[PDB]
């Protein structure tokens, strides 16, 4: 996975 973008998916 990608470290940032943590706060779209889940």
């Amino acid at each position: 996975g990608n470290h940032w973008a943590v706060g779209h998916l889940m």
